[PDB]
Parts: structure tokens; C-alpha cells; sequence
């Protein structure tokens, strides 16, 4: 009925509690799943889904040979129920592309895909499942999108697109959609010099986005934008406490305006919360692969380029696979303030795994507790050699 | 609430972006998906969807062997959503038969399918999901209809329908519809020679139809009609563009009351949008086989007989199958236009590929952009080496 | 909202129409389809549905080996969408038991399963999806109903029952239902012999019943119903076309208060529309099994021991396995009249086939037209062989 | 719209009927049907559902290898509609864990799931699908709940959590929530030595629990509970008929206050109503194993130390294998009283049937009549052999 407005702050997190797990991979071992990758969780304001991109083919299927591929004209923007996996049956195409976002107004939901070849891509962006506005590529170079929920301020949803190389300058947009229409874009400003696969959040009217940068930094870029002026700026997260993948080992004074170096040419989608002493950070747990999963408390990490971490939580064993990992909350529940959450995908197959043919996924979620939990670590739970 | 009416223009098209693609054949290798033919898409107000006749079995199941077959009591117009293939558990029907058509006409929806032996069939004409109306063969030969969805103005809702020869003259009429009765019908007037097939859009009050010339016509025939007045005419593109399939090499000029002669008997569903300097025609790439898809715009095609491509898009490469194409548009959309768009069927298996004992289909459909879009190619993309 | 009342008239029936059929066994030959038998169709308000008996089995599962036997712990009636194949995923359970019937009284639906032992089997009356009144054996041989629909007038929906032999005196009961509870129940009366499943339908307030006479006749009893005063009578079909199966050959003169003799100890399920000139009765087409099926337009049939037919219609070929046949309408249609429709259950399997250890049907149903179409036959359509 | 009050008396029991089964283990054979355990039934306003802990596999999956063991990260409450089977398309998740219990208050649904290891436990409070309210472990021992329904009066929904020993004194509160919300909790009191699992019916605005002492008694306890007060009591079912297993042979006096001894160290979850005359408890048949279920009228059971069966049922066969049973009602449904119900979990595989290396159930439920009906028994219907 109205748009939704970011008029909460954070709540407090003291730890992180069990949001959702699909355990996919296993199910999918004997029942019709589709192979997916770059998973995300967005919600409604009368429920909540699970989100990725399909393959187009299922697991069990003789087409999921070839699936470590990321951009076919096979894949598609697919929504399903909460912890269910996402099955043939039930999964519900929101549009066709291999690069997507997705977010709900308050009234009704805009998603964005990107299709095409790597020197003709365009985005299409649907509001209300119908599409409205086309953006053709720019720098004719993998024209692509947050892989994870954009956030809105009164109708005003901002979105991060970057066209270019992933290995040097690009060029990053920021553009603003009301009802699926262009407001306004912007070219990146501020301090970050590489910009892709930006994970966002909403609280006290400003989206703060926490990004890869895959071209030198190993510490994270950060774009926070005010969705009402429709303006942004940029930096990198302060801390030595590094949460890019690959990278080097953590020093004890990081970089606010600069890529920390050591690692080029590659990354991981990520993100933080960045809320001054409620500030925790995600990372993998290996330096070198994708591989365990954490959480940090790692007080004003965004601004004090020496904080460390003060607590933490275990998400996912070192003995265990991750991959992306990216932020959503229900800006529709009840209470006086947002509650934090993010997921894991649980990549499986190849390359690290590679007696199968196949790539894909599972997913797990958590969300922010003011208690202080109990920690489990959450693994994908297949056996690979099931699929031999 | 309200019939709806054909109150706005066409959209400017200057390209034509990925709208849906369903990827059946993929997924049905290791899924309970049901083999089709003769696909198309419909939109109600709040919803659109795929549409096809099933073959009453599984891809994988036994029972498709011998699915090349056009007409058995095994056939069901289905419904299922957009994007999704059509499954066991997915797929609803509409109607009973191995020809059809559908259309919303604001308030809910008509659905007609005929079936029967070749020479005592029927159609069966539902609206609101109840039977309403019957109609039986008038000449005997294989009644058939669009088998692509029908245009509704204020409540009317015309359709078209051959009974006779596919391969000499044979009895067109046109069946004035509302609320599933019948309002009036015509027989076919005009210079139009044979008629099966129509692919219909409606824009400011008048309902255009592109037809297939089965008996001597690789131009295509044309009907536009008036759905107040409830009269209509007839004639061929003019264009020197010729867009059935097989026909012989184009030359420079047309026919514009005549078929263009070169092949007879034989042909294939098709469309065009067909609106002044904004003209848009399908066709296969191929002259001879049903393999490639791309749209020309082809400035006044309609009524210029020396009219040639101002510009193009490959939607399918002549090294991939298509099949039968047809229009349909959004009429619900929000906005000053109504948005062009159409599908091709992906045909796989027999005749050409007579590893399989089956036929079936996936879908591909596009929508006019006002950009200029960078194009891709859209094939099936299923491995038939994979279902041996 | 209102409770319906039957304030119509029959349609003329000129033919029948294809309504509905579901192609289940050639389906179910590769995807997730449950045994059942004892199908029916009923309708509610916004939608008709198939109605069935599953065997808690798919067909393709090592648990449809002895689905041959009736009654079992493991049977439900389903429900599932109109034409779609009762699958384990679409297939909604509307009670627990080995037979049954279901009826929608324009506010909601009552529905009713039998369960138990053949000496101390219940019903329970289930109305709005809840149980509401339970009966129990009074005969303590095999309690059982009409395995189709009932009828409602007003909010009485009677139904009826029989318990006791199936091969000599029964005691039959008709049941006045209310909201689930029982208004008034009565012994039969008039001049039937023997009642088995009645196929009922309703007009002009009055309800009128063909069942099956499984002790001596091989013409049905018809038992007529007044909803309103809560009072039935009984007779059988005068006409010298004899409708049960098995069956001795049609004579010249019937019986109007007699079972007409030649076979004992055995009969099928069916059905007929009794309205004088206007008559319809359908029947097997062999005398000696469930093969083929034909409708027959018997003027007076009811009350004209020597009345034949002046029209017909084949619905299933002598050389296709047919089954139980029954009676339904959409009380909720628009128009001036009541269609008259019918289903046929397509038995596969044992006996008649036994290479399968199983037996199973699926559903053909049709709907009067005012035209007189062309006729099709429609019969079950899977390869037996396949399931070998 | 608003809180439900439990303002009614019980139904008279003078038997039960069938109510809900699934088949699952039979039907799952063949479909994509999730491995389970610790099933119930609970109702909405609207619709009665399946509840249980998914293991994350199918039952023919090569993951169903080792789902003897309780508390794994693949576990999550699922919903699924009433006599369907839990298949992976149609089961809903409540949330994540591995112990749960749901209730709907009138107005929405409670559902709580608890995770972690060991020692480390947490329960997560969702309301109207949100989490609301976290609770840590502590005793640091297997933080565990009701395995069955709450039960809701006027908004305020008591829940029975344990965490401690289950072979030694261990530490039982009693949570009292309203809109997932923490009002207030209670240690235990009263006589009861040990509670788990406790199985909960409401009527009059007491809310009764019949639970599981695994420590010592082979007695029941029984914790009432008044949810306007927030207190509540405790003591043990004082009749000799005993009803854990397993147990002792049933003495001639049993105890009020204290465990009935015979057996240490092990239970199973069971209910009973406790409703002066109109008492009935339910068992297992065998006292060494879970199989068979019996009901048996025990008038005065909860005060009568010498109280003895005066009528019975038999729900399962000894011959066949039960496992845990728990009570519901639905709360919503018209007339005057509330009408019981319960549910009996059928478990099949290990460790009874070490031939297959899973385990899962399925479930059959009946609800009280005034009636005195004929009796079946209900088992599984599974044969083993077929899986392996
Ligand atoms: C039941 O569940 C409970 C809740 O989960 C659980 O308690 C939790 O236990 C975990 C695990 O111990 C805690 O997580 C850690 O928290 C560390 C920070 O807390 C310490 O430091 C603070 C400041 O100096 C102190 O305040 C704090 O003391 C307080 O709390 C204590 C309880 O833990 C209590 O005893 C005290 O009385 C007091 O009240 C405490 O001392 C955090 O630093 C740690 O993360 C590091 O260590 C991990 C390895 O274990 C790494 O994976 C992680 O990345 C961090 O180390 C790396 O990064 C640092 C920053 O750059 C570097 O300095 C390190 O050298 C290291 O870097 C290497 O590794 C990197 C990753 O591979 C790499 O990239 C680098 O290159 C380099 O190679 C961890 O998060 C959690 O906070 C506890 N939570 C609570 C509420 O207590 C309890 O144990 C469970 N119970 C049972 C019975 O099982
Ligand atoms: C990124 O994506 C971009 C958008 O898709 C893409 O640019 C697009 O590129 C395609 C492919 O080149 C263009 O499609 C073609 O358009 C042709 C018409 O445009 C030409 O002619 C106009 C009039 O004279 C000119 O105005 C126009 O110039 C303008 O635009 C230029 C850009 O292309 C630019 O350089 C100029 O500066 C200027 O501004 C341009 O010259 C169209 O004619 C063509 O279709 C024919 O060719 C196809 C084969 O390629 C056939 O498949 C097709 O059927 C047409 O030829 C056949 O039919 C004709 C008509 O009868 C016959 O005359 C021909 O002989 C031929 O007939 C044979 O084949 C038939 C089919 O098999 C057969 O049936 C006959 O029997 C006979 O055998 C094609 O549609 C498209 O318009 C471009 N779009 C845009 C917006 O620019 C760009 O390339 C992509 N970028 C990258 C980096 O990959
Ligand atoms: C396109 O579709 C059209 C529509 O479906 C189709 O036309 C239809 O054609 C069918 C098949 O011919 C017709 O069905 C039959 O109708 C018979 C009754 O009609 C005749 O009798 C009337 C009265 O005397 C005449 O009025 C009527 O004449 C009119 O219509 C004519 C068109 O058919 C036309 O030419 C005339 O000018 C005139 O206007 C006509 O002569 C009906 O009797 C028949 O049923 C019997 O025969 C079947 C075998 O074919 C049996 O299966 C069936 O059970 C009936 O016979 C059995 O039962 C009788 C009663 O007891 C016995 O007397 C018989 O001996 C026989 O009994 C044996 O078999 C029993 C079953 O096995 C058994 O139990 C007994 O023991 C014993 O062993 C049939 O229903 C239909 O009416 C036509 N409909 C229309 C609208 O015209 C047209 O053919 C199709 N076109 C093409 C090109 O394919
Ligand atoms: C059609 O369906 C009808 C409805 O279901 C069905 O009739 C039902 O029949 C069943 C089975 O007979 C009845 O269930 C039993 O009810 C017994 C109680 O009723 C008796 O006792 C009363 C009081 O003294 C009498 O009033 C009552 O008489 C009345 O009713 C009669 C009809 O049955 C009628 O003939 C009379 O005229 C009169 O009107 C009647 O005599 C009940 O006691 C019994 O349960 C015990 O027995 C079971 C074994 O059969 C055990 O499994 C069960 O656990 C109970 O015994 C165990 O526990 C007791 C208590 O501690 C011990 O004392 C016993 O020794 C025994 O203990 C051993 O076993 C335990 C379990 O393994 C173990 O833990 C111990 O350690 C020890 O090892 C049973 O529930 C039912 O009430 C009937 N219902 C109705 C309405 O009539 C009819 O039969 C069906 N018809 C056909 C044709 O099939
Ligand atoms: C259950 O009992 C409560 C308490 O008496 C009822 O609560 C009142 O409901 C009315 C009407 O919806 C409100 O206007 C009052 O404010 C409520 N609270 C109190 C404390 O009186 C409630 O309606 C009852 N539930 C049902 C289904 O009748
Ligand atoms: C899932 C997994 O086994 N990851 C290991 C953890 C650790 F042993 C590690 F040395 C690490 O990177 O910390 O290697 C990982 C993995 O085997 C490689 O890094 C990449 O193959
Ligand atoms: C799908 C496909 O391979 N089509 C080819 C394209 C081309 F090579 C062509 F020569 C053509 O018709 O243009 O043959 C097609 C096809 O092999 C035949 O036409 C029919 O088999
Ligand atoms: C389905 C089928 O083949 N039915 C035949 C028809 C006919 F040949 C008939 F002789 C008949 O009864 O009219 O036998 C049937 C069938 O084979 C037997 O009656 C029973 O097996
Ligand atoms: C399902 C089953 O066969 N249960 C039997 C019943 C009975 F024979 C009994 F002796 C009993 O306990 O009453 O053993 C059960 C079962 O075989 C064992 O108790 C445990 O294996
Ligand atoms: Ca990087
Ligand atoms: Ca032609
Ligand atoms: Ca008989
Ligand atoms: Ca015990």
C-alpha cells in the first residue's frame, strides 16, 4: 500500500541465530533441483524468499556437466519459498539473465536481469513482473549487478552497476529506479577504485553498501548512499581486519581510501553491518580459498583504520566450502528496530571438488541476536561421493 | 472488472529484450516435464503465462514415441507459469484438443480447443473456465484454429478458424465472440487465398492478424479486423521480404493480393507487427528448413512492395531449430503504448533429429525495447546425444 | 453465500462434448501419479475437480503390486484439478477411507469416507474440511456408498447408502444431510431390489439416483429424491435397453418393478439422464465385460418398457477397457439450464490385463451440447507393454 | 482477527475415528518424500496440517544412510497439507532445529525450533514467520520442547522447554509467550521427578500436558497449567494402567507423586485426556518396544490410584511398529465441545529394521465420536523388502 521508508537504526548484535537453510545439495542428490549459484534472500512484506540464479538444467541432470560456466543463455532469476529447495516445481522465474538484484518497495517488487554476450550486455528491469526500462551495456565488457537485494527509500531503490574490466578501471553506475524507471544515475565518486557485486543495507534513511573490489583490494570497498538526495560517496573499510578472498594475511593498520594489496585480480562477494560500536564484519576463514565462514564484532571498522576483532561466531567450519555471502532484512517486521541478517552460499562441485562435472549451491541464513547464542557451524552437508 | 480496450498505439521498437524462455527440453532430460507443441503466451490482468498443447506423457516416459503426430485424443491445451516449463505438477489445463486458442478479455478469460477425427471435429469454446459454446465441422477437413492467443475490445473477441484443404481452397471464417457466445461469424473476404495459423495483436481498435499461406503464398497473408464493427479484409505483405517457411530466395519486389509463388503446400506459423515506419517481421533464417529466427524491420512491409530490412536482430542462429512464432502482447501494462512481443518455438527431436523417437519444444519469447539492446542468440539448448 | 437450490431445467442434449480427461496411466508410466480407482468429478462454486480413491501407491512404486483388492488402510479420497493426473504432489486428501462420495452445497463442500473392517466399518461426514457426525455399520458387511457426487437443494444433501450382502437383500438407507449433520434418515422404499453406488443429479428440486442392482437386475434401479419433503421412491428403468454390465441381450419389453433377469451376482457402476424425450442412458458397448462405452438417447426410458434408441454416441471403442460411469453437473454455471455431464473411469490392469500386478484407471468425462457434433472415442491411450 | 479462548468442554469419547494418514513410507518408495520423525498435527482457523522434523533427504536419497541419529544441521520443522506425505514440493519450513513445537493463537502461528550442539543449544521464537525471541541453552545439555503442539488462551501460549539430563535430575521451565514474546517463565514445580516431550490439550481455560519422565517413572506426568495466572502444577497420572514404554506389567495401585519404577533411562512421548469419566489414555500395546497403540477409557485416571480400563480401542496392531504420540484439537471447529484428537507416529527402519540404513515414520491420526464405532487398525503399510 505505501512505500517503505529506512526509518529504524540496527538492532543491537550480540550474536547470530539460524535464519535458513535449504540443504539443496542433498536433497537434489534423489529430487528434481535446479543447479543454481549466487544465491540471496529478499522479503516482502508478507513473506520472505530465497533467490538465485538457475542453470537451467537439475543436478541429477546430464546438462549440469558444464555448469561451472557463469553466463549461459540457460540461466534465469529464480525465487522460491523460505528453506525449500529450489526445485523444478517450485521455483518462480523472476527474469532471464545471468546477473541479477531484486528488491520490494513496499507496493510491489522491482528485479533487474542481465543478459547477453560479454560485448552486448543489457539489463532489463521488471516492476510488478512486468519490465518497464532496458539499459544497454556502456563499456561493452560484462555489463553486471549486485548478485544479491537492493534496498528502497520512499519508492527510490538504488542499484549498483559496474561494466568493464575485473582486472583494472571499470565503470560503476549508480542508478536510481522509482517504479522501474530511471530517476537519475551516477558515475562511482569517492576514494574506492574497483566497485562489483555490492551487498546493501537500509537503516535511518542512507544504504550502505559493501562491495568487492577484484581488481587490488583486499580490504572492502564501501558506498553509502543517500537515496532522498540521490547522492553517494565511497571509501574501503578501515580495518586491518581484512574479509576480501584471496587474500594476504591481516596487518595491524589497514587502508580508509586505498585497495590493501596482495592479491590481485580476484575476490569474493561479501559484505559488513558498519553501525559505529555494532559493527561486524563477514570473511571466510581461509586466506586462500573459499573455505569457512565467520563472523567478526570488530568495533568502528569502517573509520578506525587499527580496530580488531572483540567477539565473534563461527558460521561455517574451515573444513567446509563457502562462497558468496550478502546482506537482506525484513523491513516489514514488527518492533522498534532492523534486525540484521545475511546468507552463505555453500558452493559445491567444481572447481575444488572435481570428481563431479557440475557446480552448484546451498544455502544457509542467519539473523542478529541481542541475546548471546550458542554457536553451530553450518555446513552444505552433501556427499560428494553420493554423485559419482 | 471492466472489458478491456484496445485504446493505445504500438511502442516504438528499436530492439527487442529477453522477456522469457522456459528451457523445457534442458530440465526434462531428468524431470517430469510434459512434451509439447504449438506454444505461445497469453496475459490475464495480474498474471502472463505459457500456453501449449501437451502430448499426455513425459519427455523421458515411453509414451513419447510417436509424438511427431499432430492430432490425438491424448492432447490438452496447458497453461503453466511464465518462464517455468511445462511440468506434470505445473501445468493446468484449459481445454481438451489438438488445436487452440486463448484470450482475456479484461474480465476473464476464453479458451477454445477442438478436437475429434479429421473429418467430424469440434470446437469446444470456454469462458470463465466453463464450456459455453460448441461448434462442429463445416467442411469436414481438420477444423483448426491460431494456435497463438486471440485480441479482445469491449468484450468481443474475434477469432479465426479454417476448415478444408491444407493444399487448395478451403473455408476461413471468422468467429465473433463475447462472453464464449457466438456474436456473429464471416466467412473470409479479401484476397487473402488460404489462411491457417493467425498471429493477432490489437492496437487503437482494430485487431491485425498474419496468417500462413499454406497452399501457394511464401508472403503471408494478412487480416485486419474491427472488432465494433465486427467486419474485417484481407490481403499479403507486399513486401518483397518473404517470411514463411520454406519459400524461395526474396526478390525485389512483392505481391500485395496474390501469393508469392515458389513453394506450395507447406509452410510454417508466423507474425509481424506490422505499423507504418515502426514494421517489424519474423521469419527463419533458413529458406528451406525451420532453423534460425530473426526479426527486420521492414518499413511499411504492409503496403510497399519494394520495402526492404532498415535494421535487424538474430534471436536464433541458423545453426539452431526454431519453429512456429506469434505475437502477443501485455495489454494490462502499465503506461502510453502498448509493447510489442512474440515467441518461437524451439522444436527438438523428429524429423530432423531422428535419433529420438519424440517432437517436443522449448520456448523463447522477447518484448520490443525503445533502446537500442545488444542482441544474443536464444537456442534450446538441450544435448540430444544426452536422451540416447 | 447462499445455499444453491435447483431452480433449473436439464439442457437439451443433441451430443456430448469432450469436458475433461487426464491421460493418467500413460502419464503416471513415468512420473509420480497415485493408484486409484472409483474416480468421479463434482463441482464447487469457482472450480470442478476430479475426485478419486488412491491405493497409497504410485503406480510405478513395488506397493501397486495387489492395488486389485478394494479395501485397504491405505486408500483416501483425493482430490485433484480438472484434467491434471492425481499426483503425489497435486492431490488433495479430503478423507480416509475405501469408499466414498462429496458434494458442495454452495456454501461449502461435504465429503464422505468409509473405513474399516467388512464387519464393523464407519463413515465419517467431514463438512468445511472438518469431521462433523460418524455412522456406523448397521448391517456389518461392508458399509459403502455412492462413489460419486451427491446433491444439495437448499442445504440437503441426501446420499445414499447400503450395507449387507451384495448378492441377495441389503438394508439400503438414504441419509438427509445438513451442514454435515443428519436431518432425517429413511429405509428404501418402492420397488427396487437391490442398491449399489448411485449416480444422482439434480433438477426442478427433485434429485434423481441410477444405481446398480448387483443381486439380480440388468436393468438399474432409479431411485427419485424430494430434498424438500425429505422423501424418496424407487423403480427400475423400464426400457427394454438394458444398461448394467455384465448383461444378458437387450429384449423387446423391459421391466418397470422388476430386477430384468439373466445375470446374478454382479453389475458396474453407471448412470442416465431421465428427463422424457430428453433421455440419455449410457452403458458398456459388450454385454460380458467393461469394453467400450456408448451413450444412447432412449426417448421415456424411464417409464417406456419398450422404448429404444433414436440417437446415440460412442465414447469409448469395444476394443478399450471402460469402467465405472457417473453423473455430475455445474450447478453454478450461467445460462437458463443445467448441462447434463458424465465421467468414465478407464480400468488398465488387472484383471483383464494381468502382465502388471497392479490395477489402475483414468478418467474420461463429457458435457451435453445443444449441437449435434461430430463424435471421437476416447479411451485410456497408455502401452501396457511399457510397464513390463 | 482475535486470540482464541478456550471457552469449551470436551467432546464425550465413546470412540475414535480415522482422521488423517499419509502413507508416506509406502508412498515414498517411488516420490521424492522427505525423510522424517517426531510428527504432529496442528490446526490454523482455517486448515488442519502435517508438522514434523525433516532429516534434509529423501527417503530413497543416498543422505537418508545414518537418519537414526536425532540432531543434525539438516533438520527443520515442516508443514505439509493434512494426509499428504512430506514431499520436497509441498512442505513448508517453520524454521530450522532439531526439537520444536507450533501453535496458532487465532490471530497467527508460534512456531519454535531449537539448534545447536550439545552444549550450546538455542531456541528461536517465530511469530507470524518472523523470528521474534532467541533463548539460550541453560543447563548446556540438550535444550529440548514438546515434539507436539502448544496451546494458546486468550494470546498467551505455554510451552514446556527441558535442558539437563535425560537420566538424572535436569532443569524443566515452563515459557509463557504471547506474540512470540517472553511474559514470563516458571521453574518447575510440583511432584513430577523429569519432564520432556510434553503433549498438550486445552479446554475451559486450563490448558493439561501429559509428557515423558525418561529418568525413572513408567507413570506419565501431568503438568496443568492456567494461562490467565501464569502458574501452573505438576504430578504424575496416579491410575495403574501405566503408559510409558517401556515399561513394567501394569500392578493392581499405582502412584499420584512419584515415578512408577521398573524402568530407567529410556520413554517415549505419549498424551492422555484427563477428563474425570471421560478419561482416556493412550499406549503402546507391547511394553518392551514401541509397537502396537491402543486407546484405553481409564475413568478418573489422573486421581483414581486404583482406576482400571472400562472400554477400549485398538489404533495399531502389536504386530506392527508405532513409535511417539502426541494430542491436538482444532480449536475453531463449530458446536459445543471441543473434540479430541491425536496422532501416532509409524516408525519404520532402524533400529528395528536394520536391513535399511534410514529411519523415518509416517502418521495416521483419529479424533474422538460420540458414537461407538467398529474398529481398524492403521498401520504403516510399508514392506521393507521393496527398498532393498
Ligand atoms: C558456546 O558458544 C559461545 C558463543 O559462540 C562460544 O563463545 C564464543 O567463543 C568464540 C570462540 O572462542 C569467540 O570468538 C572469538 O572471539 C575473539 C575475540 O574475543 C577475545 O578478544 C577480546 C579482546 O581482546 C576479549 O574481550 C575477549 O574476552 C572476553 O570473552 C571471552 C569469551 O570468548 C571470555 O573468556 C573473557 O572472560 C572475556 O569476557 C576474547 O578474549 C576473536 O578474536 C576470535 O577471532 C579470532 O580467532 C579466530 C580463530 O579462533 C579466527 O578465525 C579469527 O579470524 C580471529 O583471529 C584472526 O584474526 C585476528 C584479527 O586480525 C588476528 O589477530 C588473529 O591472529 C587471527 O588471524 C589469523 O587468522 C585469520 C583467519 O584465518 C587470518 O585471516 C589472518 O591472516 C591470520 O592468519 C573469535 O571470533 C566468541 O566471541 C565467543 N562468544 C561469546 C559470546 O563468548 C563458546 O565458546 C561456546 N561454548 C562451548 C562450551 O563450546
Ligand atoms: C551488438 O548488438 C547490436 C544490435 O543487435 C548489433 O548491431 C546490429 O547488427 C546487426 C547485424 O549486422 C544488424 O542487422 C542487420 O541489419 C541490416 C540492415 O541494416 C543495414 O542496411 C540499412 C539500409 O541500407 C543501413 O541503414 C544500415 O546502416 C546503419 O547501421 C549500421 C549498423 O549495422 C551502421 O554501421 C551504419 O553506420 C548505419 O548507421 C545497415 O547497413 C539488415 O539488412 C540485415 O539483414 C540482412 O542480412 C542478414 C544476414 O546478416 C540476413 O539474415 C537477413 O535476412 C537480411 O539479408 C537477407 O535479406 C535481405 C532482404 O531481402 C536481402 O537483401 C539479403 O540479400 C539477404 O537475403 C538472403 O538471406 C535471406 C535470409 O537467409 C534469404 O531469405 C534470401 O533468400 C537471401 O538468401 C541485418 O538484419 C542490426 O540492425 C544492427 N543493429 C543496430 C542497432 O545497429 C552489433 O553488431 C552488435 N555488436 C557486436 C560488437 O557484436
Ligand atoms: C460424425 O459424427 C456423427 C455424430 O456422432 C455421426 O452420426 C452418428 O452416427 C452414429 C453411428 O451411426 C449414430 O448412433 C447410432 O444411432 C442409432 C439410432 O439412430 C437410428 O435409428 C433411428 C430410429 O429408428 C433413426 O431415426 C435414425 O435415423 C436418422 O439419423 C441417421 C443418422 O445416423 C440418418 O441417416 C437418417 O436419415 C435419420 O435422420 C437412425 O437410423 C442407434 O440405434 C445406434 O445404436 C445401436 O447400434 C450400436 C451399434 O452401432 C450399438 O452399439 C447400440 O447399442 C445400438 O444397437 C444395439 O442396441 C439396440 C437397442 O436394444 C438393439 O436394437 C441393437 O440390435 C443392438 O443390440 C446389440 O448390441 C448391444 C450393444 O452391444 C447389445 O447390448 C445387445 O444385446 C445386442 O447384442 C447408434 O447409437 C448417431 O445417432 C449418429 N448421430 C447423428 C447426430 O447423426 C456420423 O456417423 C459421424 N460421421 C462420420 C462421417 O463418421
Ligand atoms: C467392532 O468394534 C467394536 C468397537 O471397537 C469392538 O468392541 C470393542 O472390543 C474391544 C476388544 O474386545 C474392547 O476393548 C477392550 O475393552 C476392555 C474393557 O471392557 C471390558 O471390561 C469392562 C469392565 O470390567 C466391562 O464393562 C466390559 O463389558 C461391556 O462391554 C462388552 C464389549 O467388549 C460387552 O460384551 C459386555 O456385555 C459389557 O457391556 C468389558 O468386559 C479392556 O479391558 C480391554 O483392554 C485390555 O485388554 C487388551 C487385550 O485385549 C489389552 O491390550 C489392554 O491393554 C487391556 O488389558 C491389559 O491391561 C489391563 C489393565 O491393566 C490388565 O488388567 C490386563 O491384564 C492387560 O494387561 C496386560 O497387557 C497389557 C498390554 O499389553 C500390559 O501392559 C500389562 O502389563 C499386561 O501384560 C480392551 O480395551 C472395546 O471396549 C469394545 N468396544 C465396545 C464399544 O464394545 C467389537 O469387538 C468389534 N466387533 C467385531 C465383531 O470384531
Ligand atoms: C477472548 O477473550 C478476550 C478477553 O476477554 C477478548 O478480548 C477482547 O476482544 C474485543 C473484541 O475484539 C476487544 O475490543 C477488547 O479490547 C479485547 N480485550 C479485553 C481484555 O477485553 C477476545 O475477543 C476473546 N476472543 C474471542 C475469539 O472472542
Ligand atoms: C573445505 C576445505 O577443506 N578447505 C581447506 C581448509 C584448509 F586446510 C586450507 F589449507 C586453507 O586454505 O585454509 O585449505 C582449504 C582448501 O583445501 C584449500 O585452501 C584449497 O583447496
Ligand atoms: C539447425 C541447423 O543445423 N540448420 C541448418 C542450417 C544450414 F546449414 C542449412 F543449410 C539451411 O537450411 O540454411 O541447413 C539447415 C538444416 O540442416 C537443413 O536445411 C535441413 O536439415
Ligand atoms: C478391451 C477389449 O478388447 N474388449 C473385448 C471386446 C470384444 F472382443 C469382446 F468379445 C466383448 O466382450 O464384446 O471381448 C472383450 C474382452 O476381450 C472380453 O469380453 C473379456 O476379456
Ligand atoms: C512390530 C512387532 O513385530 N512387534 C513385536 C510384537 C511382540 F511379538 C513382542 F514380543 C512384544 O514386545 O510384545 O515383540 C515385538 C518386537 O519384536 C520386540 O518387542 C522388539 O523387537
Ligand atoms: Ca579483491
Ligand atoms: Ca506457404
Ligand atoms: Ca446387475
Ligand atoms: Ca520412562
Amino acid at each position: 500500500r505505501d512505500f517503505n521508508n529506512l526509518t529504524k537504526g540496527l538492532c543491537t548484535i550480540n550474536s547470530w541465530h539460524i535464519y535458513g537453510k535449504d540443504n539443496a545439495v542433498r536433497i537434489g542428490e534423489d529430487s528434481d533441483v535446479l543447479v543454481t549459484r549466487e544465491p540471496y534472500v529478499s522479503c516482502d512484506p508478507d513473506e520472505c524468499r530465497f533467490y538465485a540464479l538457475s542453470q537451467g538444467t537439475t543436478i541429477r541432470g546430464k546438462h549440469s556437466n558444464g555448469t561451472i560456466h557463469d553466463r549461459s543463455q540457460y540461466r534465469a532469476l529464480i525465487s522460491w519459498p523460505l528453506s525449500s529447495p529450489p526445485t523444478v516445481y517450485n521455483s518462480r522465474v523472476e527474469c532471464i539473465g545471468w546477473s541479477s538484484t531484486s528488491c520490494h518497495d513496499g507496493k510491489t517488487r522491482m528485479s533487474i536481469c542481465i543478459s547477453g554476450p560479454n560485448n552486448n550486455a543489457s539489463a532489463v528491469i521488471w516492476y510488478n513482473r512486468r519490465p518497464v526500462t532496458e539499459i544497454n551495456t556502456w563499456a561493452r565488457n560484462i555489463l553486471r549487478t549486485q548478485e544479491s537485494e537492493c534496498v528502497c527509500h520512499n519508492g527510490v531503490c538504488p542499484v549498483v552497476f559496474t561494466d568493464g574490466s575485473a582486472t583494472g578501471p571499470a565503470e560503476t553506475r549508480i542508478y536510481y529506479f522509482k517504479e522501474g524507471k530511471i530517476l537519475k544515475w551516477e558515475p562511482l565518486a569517492g576514494t574506492a577504485k574497483h566497485i562489483e557485486e555490492c551487498s546493501c543495507y537500509g537503516e535511518r534513511a542512507e544504504i550502505t553498501c559493501t562491495c568487492r573490489d577484484n581488481w587490488q583490494g583486499s580490504n572492502r570497498p564501501v558506498i553509502r548512499i543517500d537515496p532522498v538526495a540521490m547522492t553517494h560517496t565511497s571509501q574501503y573499510i578501515c580495518s586491518p581486519v581484512l574479509t576480501d578472498n584471496p587474500r594476504p594475511n591481516d596487518p595491524t593498520v589497514g587502508k580508509c581510501n586505498d585497495p590493501y594489496p596482495g592479491n590481485n585480480n580476484n575476490g569474493v562477494k561479501g559484505f559488513s553491518y558498519l553501525d559505529g560500536v555494532n559493527t561486524w564484519l563477514g570473511r571466510t576463514i581461509s586466506i586462500a580459498s573459499r573455505s569457512g565462514y565467520e563472523m567478526l564484532k570488530v568495533p568502528n571498522a569502517l573509520t578506525d583504520d587499527k580496530s580488531k576483532p572483540t567477539q565473534g561466531q563461527t558460521i561455517v567450519l574451515n573444513t567446509d566450502w563457502s562462497g558468496y555471502s550478502g546482506s537482506f532484512m525484513d523491513y516489514w517486521a514488527e518492533g522498534e528496530c532492523y534486525r540484521a541478517c545475511f546468507y552463505v552460499e555453500l558452493i559445491r562441485g567444481r572447481p575444488k571438488e572435481d570428481k563431479v562435472w557440475w557446480t552448484s549451491n546451498s544455502i544457509v541464513s542467519m539473523c542478529s541476536s541481542t541475546e548471546f547464542l550458542g554457536q553451530w557451524d553450518w555446513p552444505d552437508g552433501a556427499k560428494i561421493e553420493y554423485f559419482l
